[PDB]
């Protein structure tokens, strides 16, 4: 054994031992219980960043822990390789996006192998390869046949200068980004997943996920936005039919989730495109201007709640079918023409938005809900104005006194009798548009034929191959200009036809890749049933909260689609879910300087020029402030184990991790100490059989150390398995070593206990720093570490020794105050001096007066 810790020595050899042993290359082995630990696979955008290293070390700790508990553990990796990164690099460097990701793949793959993650590289996928995306094309056509995917016209943001479609985030103040020209909204045919059909199943199944963090389930429910409310029809007043045609001359229909407050509607509001809006806007020019100002506007959800609510009166009127009030119809910029009806009611007394609107315009407010003896101020919104649970109706005539749900059922009753109303479920969830006017993406398997329409490619012809020898210019979609690509035959009639040229939302790959890992070379379908039956569902998923909504929702949706196709039998893909916290680092600068390029003394200056540089604040490692710390700088300088140890110890996984030079140093020093402990131990005796069995007759000191050992093993087992707090687990192992350091392990029995401590410590840290632990282990013991398995808790080591003057009794050391006092009134010498308060002094006397 060398005296000095050399990570650059032992880390490649350990990996080679693990590789040669093929401990991570696993099959569908019924001779072992399966465990599927999955980390969110990366975009091959170039190199790894500290976020990758944190995410994948967390998954590897969990994987290795289950491995040492004998599970058949699959920890797969692969490349989410479609998207804009490559397309952008293709413009920047005149290289094909394929060639640019593959170069990133083989680099990041050796970068990951370098870190020693216990990963089944035989299960590696790359989503940008035909043998992968052919299967999402296949499912696309299957669902397109059933109408679960359909074609309809949707609006997009067209930049008439950059000449492509822009995302609703890449538009700034109504204009483009790299062009900044006035966006043209254009109606183009597009493909959708009918995810609304699965809304209720996606909502209700969340309850099955007892091991998901509730916030993620909460975020998923709010995005689906189920509501149980009422459709309500308002008779258009006789004087207000001027210009109204058809069923819009008859009634204004709105949706509401507070029909219990229908007696409080003081006006109504219609979208800019509403027939009543435009029928009023004929002879009134200022309404036509308002309608145009609304049309020329963003529709971003974030822009909507942070928007000055604006309305205009119309002079048209409708009648509330409950109390006969005459209510003016306003046009308002918060009403959207597409979400159910194009119009809402407004109850300012019990809806804050309606309250601020009515306070701006001096519109009336009618309190119809009261909450106990709560005073009500018409010029002061308070939280209880919107109480759906602790309210009963007031100023509502024959509806006074009912709670929400009783008044709900009564208003439904009253409205249905008149026919003017019916209950209705609604969801904010829209359908999932998957078409992208982009090159580097899965081609959409549809061929357009003038005779046969939009026909899907037969399963025999799949894949529709994306040509890789392309360098997109950003001035269009190169597929739509490649006749050698889009020109084809019709599969139904054999005549001239053109392929679809849009590609798919790259969320499509990440929506089913966890199943493909079960059989990534299977050629007869998405996933062989043999592997799907064995692996079932992902036992543990690890990723960032940036995917808690859309990616998880799409992954769950694809699971239930794939189930309903009979490809899998699970309903939900991820049982356990762990959200990694982000990694932050200080920034340095008008001109942001990578920290490794900086000499930071109290002060801080450049690394080259040596001139004073500005030490700015601390934030997520990014490119916007050039504070990403390349983990390759970390591995070269301290080894992989120091890197993994630093991030697992710096903070709990869910919490943000602050980069720290002294932190990495400490991690490396602790590994240096762990190395020296074993070396010093073997220098004065060499290996011996670890202590085991009855510990009676061990000295008090060695007994305590065995107590500290097996209590540590229980707490590290708990921190790995249930709490998933790896920082406290590492702390506990440091506490054991500290007590060991203070324990005279010189005797024969002392060396046996010392051997027990060390053999447990290296196995307890192996999930975090396996390179040094694998090395130290084989220097302590000749068996395979993975075959010796996770250390067991010796519960005997946890039982600590037991503790007129009438007599003396023996009680336990962890006894109760009633435990000692109970034996006092049953002692022989006690009853002899008692003849039919009890001052119990723990550790001395228990006198009974
Ligand atoms: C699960 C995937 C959506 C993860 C994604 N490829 C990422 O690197 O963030
Ligand atoms: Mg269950
Ligand atoms: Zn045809």
């Amino acid at each position: 054994m060398q005296e000095h810790y050399q990570p650059a020595a032992i880390e490649p050899a350990a990996q080679k031992k693990w590789d040669d042993a093929r401990i991570s290359n696993v099959s569908e082995d019924a001779s072992k219980p399966k465990y599927y630990c999955l980390s969110m696979f990366p975009y091959p955008s170039g190199k790894l960043h500290m976020g990758h290293v944190r995410n994948y070390t967390i998954g590897d700790v969990l994987s290795r822990f289950k491995l040492l508990n004998g599970f058949n553990v699959m920890q797969p990796m692969g490349w989410d390789a479609f998207g804009m990164p490559a397309e952008n690099a293709a413009m920047k460097n005149n290289v094909a996006p394929a060639a640019w990701t593959y170069d990133n793949i083989e680099y990041m793959k050796t970068q990951l192998k370098s870190l020693g993650f216990a990963v089944d590289w035989e299960r590696e996928v790359a989503t940008c390869k035909p043998e992968y995306y052919r299967w999402e094309q296949w499912l696309f056509t299957k669902l397109f046949e059933k109408g679960i995917v359909y074609r309809k016209n949707g609006t997009v943001n067209w930049d008439p200068v950059d000449q492509t479609v822009l995302a609703n985030e890449q538009v700034i103040d109504g204009r483009g980004w790299r062009s900044g020209a006035l966006i043209e909204k254009r109606e183009i045919p597009m493909y959708y997943f009918k995810i609304t059909d699965y809304a209720e199943e996606l909502l209700n199944d969340l309850d099955k996920l007892e091991h998901w963090p509730e916030q993620v389930k909460t975020m998923q429910r709010n995005w689906i936005g189920k509501s149980r409310g009422m459709t309500v029809r308002f008779a258009v007043s006789d004087d207000s039919k001027q210009g109204l045609e058809g069923d819009y001359a008859k009634f204004l229909q709105v949706y509401t989730t507070r029909p219990d407050t229908l007696m409080g509607a003081t006006y109504v509001a219609v979208a800019a495109e509403h027939p009543l809006a435009t029928a009023a806007a004929a002879d009134k020019p200022e309404l036509q201007a308002f309608i145009a100002e609304c049309k020329a506007g963003s529709v971003a959800e974030a822009d909507m709640a942070t928007m000055e609510k604006k309305g205009v009166p119309t002079g048209r009127y409708v009648v509330n079918p409950l109390n006969g009030d005459k209510l003016e119809v306003w046009i308002a910029n918060y009403v959207l023409w597409g979400y159910g009806d194009g119009a809402v009611m407004a109850v300012p007394a019990h809806d804050e938005r309606d309250f601020e609107f009515a306070a701006k315009y001096n519109l009336p407010k009618k309190q119809v809900i009261a909450v106990g003896d709560n005073a009500f101020d018409a010029n002061r919104w308070q939280e209880w104005y919107g109480d759906k649970e602790n309210g009963v109706l007031v100023n509502s005539g024959d509806l006074d006194g009912l709670d929400f749900q009783t008044a709900f059922d009564a208003v439904a009753a009253k409205l249905q009798s008149q026919g003017a109303g019916e209950p209705k479920t609604q969801y904010r969830l829209r359908d999932w548009g998957i078409s992208r006017q982009r090159y580097w993406g899965c081609p959409i398997p549809i061929v357009h034929c003038e005779k046969c329409g939009n026909v899907p490619v037969p399963a025999d012809q799949l894949p529709v191959v994306l040509p890789e020898n392309v360098v997109p210019d950003g001035m269009g979609s190169p597929l739509a200009k490649m006749p050698e690509f889009y020109e084809t035959s019709c599969p139904c009639c054999g005549g001239a036809a053109k392929r679809e040229t849009d590609t798919m939302d790259t969320f499509i790959e990440s929506s089913w890749y966890f199943f493909r890992y079960m059989s990534p070379k299977f050629s007869d379908g998405m996933v062989s049933a043999e592997s799907a039956k064995y692996w079932g569902a992902v036992d543990q998923y690890i990723g960032g909260i940036e995917h808690a909504i859309l990616h998880l929702l799409y992954a769950r949706f694809f699971t239930k689609l794939m189930r309903d196709e009979g490809l899998v039998n699970v309903d939900e893909p991820f049982e356990r879910l762990l959200t990694q916290g982000m990694v932050v680092c200080e920034t340095y600068y008008k001109d942001w300087i990578n920290p490794a390029d900086v000499e930071l003394t109290v002060s801080a200056v450049l690394k080259a020029d040596g001139l004073p540089v500005v030490i700015s604040g601390t934030e997520k490692m990014s490119k916007s402030k050039n504070n990403g710390v390349d983990p390759q700088e970390l591995i070269n300088a301290y080894g992989a184990d120091t890197a993994r140890l630093f991030m697992m110890f710096a903070a709990p996984p869910e919490q943000s991790l602050e980069w720290s030079d002294s932190g990495v140093e400490g991690a490396h020093r602790f590994l240096r100490r762990l190395w020296r402990t074993v070396y010093e131990y073997l220098k004065q005796g060499g290996a011996v059989k670890a202590f085991a069995g009855n510990q009676d007759g061990l000295s008090k000191e060695l007994k305590d150390l065995r107590h500290k050992l097996h209590s540590t093993t229980a707490k590290v087992s708990d921190d790995y398995g249930r709490r998933q707090q790896f920082n406290t687990a590492i702390a506990a192992v440091m506490e054991l070593l500290n007590q060991y350091d203070k324990t005279d392990t010189g005797s024969e029995q002392g060396r046996a206990v010392a051997q027990e401590v060390l053999e447990a410590a290296v196995r307890l840290l192996w999930p975090i720093v396996p390179h040094i632990c694998e090395t130290l282990w084989s220097e302590l013991n000749g068996a395979k570490l993975w075959e010796a398995g996770w250390p067991t808790v010796d519960e005997a080591a946890l039982v600590k020794s037991e503790i007129k003057l009438r007599g003396k009794i023996t009680v336990a050391a962890d006894a109760s105050k009633a435990d000692l006092e109970a034996a006092a009134l049953a002692n022989e010498g006690a009853v002899k001096f008692m003849e039919g308060k009890i001052i119990v002094v723990p550790g001395r006397l228990v006198n009974i007066v």
